[PDB]
RNA sequence: UGGAGAGUUUGAUCCUGGCUCAGGACGAACGCUGGCGGCGUGCUUAACACAUGCAAGUCGAACGGAAAGGUCUC
């Protein structure tokens, strides 16, 4: 009951005197589908090895992701190594809208509703650097305004905030 | 109230970077196919030459006149 999701499957190779060495790069993404997400490289000689290493090693990487019932709270744009992901907050009819690399991270974490555009690398390694970056840069209300020292109505927009207890009731 | 990517340089990698593709549109054309209706639409090239027909006519309450019809007649 608990989402993995993989992304890319590459074969690398490493070259010695007899011949080539191969080995298999299991990029996944492991999320709860509500703001649990984390992501794994892992590698192995073989597919699913590195599959299940990249499981494990992306469930000991989690960091909650800021969302407002399907959306984010603000919009972003992660810079990886050097991928470049932009994500913008989506009215909560249209859903998500992403690449492929960055279409599974923001899945595992949770998200309905997001507009996201690579617009750096290709790579999906680097694509999936760069949307968890711009989660990190993702805040909450409730924080900014701590740091702010204001309290919520006159630090966040009067959209998001009637729409935040339109969830909870 | 609104933004998706994939393939391809290497033994493998990451960038840069082009090329290609997945979509939509036409006053369209060609291949195959094909029932109808509604509503639109049809020389994008030779402002190249045109047979043939119509497309600018009207008033007798403006006038001199009687070519035709019907009349008063012989
Ligand atoms: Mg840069
Ligand atoms: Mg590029
Ligand atoms: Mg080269
Ligand atoms: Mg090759
Ligand atoms: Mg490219
Ligand atoms: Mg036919
Ligand atoms: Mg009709």
């Amino acid at each position: 009951n608990y989402l993995e999701r993989v992304v890319a499957i590459n074969r690398v190779s490493k070259v010695v005197k007899g011949g080539r060495r191969f080995s298999f790069t299991a990029l996944v993404i492991v999320g709860d589908g509500n703001g649990m997400v984390g992501v794994g490289y892992g590698k192995a000689k073989e597919v699913p090895a590195a599959i299940a290493k990249g499981v494990e090693e992306a469930r000991k990487s989690f960091f909650r992701v800021p969302l407002i019932g399907g959306t984010i709270t603000h919009p972003v744009q992660g810079e990886a190594a050097a991928g470049v992901v932009l994500l913008r907050p989506a009215s909560p009819g249209t859903g998500v809208i992403a690449g492929g690399a960055a279409r599974a991270v923001l899945e595992c974490a949770g998200v309905h509703d997001i507009l996201a555009k690579s617009l750096g690398s290709d790579n999906a390694i680097n694509v999936v650097h760069a949307t968890v970056a711009a989660l990190k840069l993702l805040q909450r209300p409730e924080e900014v305004a701590a740091r702010r020292g204001l309290p919520i109505e006159d630090v966040a927009p009067a959209g998001m905030l009637k729409a935040r207890r339109k969830s909870e009731a």
